[PDB]
RNA sequence: UAUGUGAUGGAACCUCUCCGGAUAAUUCUAUCUCUUCUG
């Protein structure tokens, strides 16, 4: 079968690289940033 | 805690009346699970 073109977009590489796997904290609120990766579009596109 | 020439209290059955009863086949097929990234 033919794979399609999925994983060399950017957002799959940065949600991929970005593991974050500790430094969460369950209490108080949080300090993130929408950082798109150079898309600008619309809503909910984005990673905290 | 008596008071004295006079105490059958051994002088009285907690007795009598009332179905732990009624109802129930030890039986058996449709899913489960939510976030995917422009496609």
């Amino acid at each position: 079968d033919v794979p399609r073109y999925n994983h060399p977009t950017p957002t799959d590489k940065m949600l991929l690289s970005l593991a974050a796997y500790n430094r969460n904290h369950k209490h108080e609120n949080g300090k993130a940033e929408y950082r798109i990766v150079k898309p600008k579009h619309n809503l909910k596109v984005d990673f905290m």
